[PDB]
């Protein structure tokens, strides 16, 4: 009751955020902690609504923040908490510290398809072609776009494509064809990385560092950043957080260039403080696995949250739809 409390979605992701970041931002402010986890911004929203508040940090996406921010589930960040040169452009608003890149990408099973698996979204939903079980996020966040990119739009208008009622019908309509093939609709990074583990799936659409961490572990599995969602994770701080102040503090610590290069030591993600690159001097063979480096973003597009601060509503109700035909 007396500690700050910080929540992400546990497994790999969450351990790699406590090692890098928590634990030595805590120990240099003096400071106890304590963590939790969730899945979706709308379990902060109903703390918020039932009037009880007691997570004080929240890790969301950066899409995830127009919508937070509009429903008041958010507090709004102390002036300079970070130096807004040091993130790239738009990570840092008024309401969300970035603290890092990651790829939302198509993973394949090799007992499967060997070498010879889907290699763009035309593929994964190529059932003809790419004959097995799918396995596809529970939320809608890079699965809509998958859907668009699979319908042959290039990579660099999936929003103009999602701006009219036709193009989130057809994404929709896409996805709704793929569904009977769909096994199972994983509902967490380490959900999905033992469904990869156990090569349970044939294929699946899910975080490049949840896979890494699969393949490290054993599994049979390749993957590819062609057609991937460049997303940012940050933070952000829940409207009525019962430690606001002490909580200020600790995510100004740990948003730290000397934190934030600890972050990738084993779990593949890409740092957002530009100014850790220069303190960790990462092997080209290391920045290979990064969502950010340049070959990488290269065969990606980046998530676009003024498409979801506009349509998640939508979104949420017709994935759900989609979903809920099995
Ligand atoms: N930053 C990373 O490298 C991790 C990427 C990825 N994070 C995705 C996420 O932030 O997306 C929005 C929310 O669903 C979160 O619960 C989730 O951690 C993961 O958990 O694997
Ligand atoms: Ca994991
Ligand atoms: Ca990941």
């Amino acid at each position: 009751h007396m500690d700050v409390v910080i929540a992400s979605s546990g497994g790999g992701w969450q351990e790699a955020q406590d090692k890098a970041l928590w634990a030595p931002a805590a120990k240099a402010l003096n400071i106890t902690y304590t963590q939790d986890t969730f899945q979706n911004w709308a379990e902060a929203r109903a703390q918020v609504e039932s009037g009880s508040v007691t997570w004080d940090i929240i890790q969301i996406g950066i899409a995830d923040e127009p919508q937070a921010k509009a429903a008041g589930v958010l507090e709004k960040l102390d002036p300079d908490i970070v130096n807004k040169a040091d993130f790239p452009p738009g990570s840092v608003t008024d309401s969300f510290v970035a603290n890092s890149n990651y790829s939302t990408l198509i993973a394949w099973n090799k007992k499967t398809y060997g070498d010879n698996g889907p290699k763009s979204m035309a593929d994964f939903f190529d059932v003809k072609k790419f004959p097995g079980k799918r396995a596809l996020w529970n939320q809608p966040i890079g699965m809509i776009e998958a859907a668009a990119l699979a319908l042959g739009t290039p990579r660099d208008k999936v929003y103009e494509f999602l701006s009219t009622e036709e193009g989130r019908k057809a994404a929709i309509a896409k996805l709704t064809e793929l569904a009977p093939s769909v096994s199972v609709w994983w509902e967490s990074g380490a959900q999905a990385a033992q469904l990869i583990k156990d090569g349970e799936v044939d294929m699946i659409i899910t975080w490049g560092g949840r896979v890494q961490g699969a393949i490290n572990d054993g599994a049979n599995f390749a993957y590819t950043f062609n057609d991937a969602q460049l997303g940012t994770d940050g933070y952000a701080i829940v409207k009525g957080a019962p430690h606001r102040d002490a909580a200020m503090r600790f995510l100004k610590e740990m948003s730290k260039a000397e934190y934030q290069k600890d972050l990738p030591n084993s779990f593949a993600t890409a740092p957002a403080n530009m100014k850790a690159y220069d303190l960790a001097k990462y092997t080209p063979e290391k920045m290979a696995t990064m969502a950010s480096a340049p070959e990488n973003v290269a065969v990606q597009y980046s998530v676009d949250p003024n498409f979801w601060a506009k349509h998640a509503k939508w979104a949420s109700e017709a994935y759900d739809n989609v979903r809920l035909s099995r």
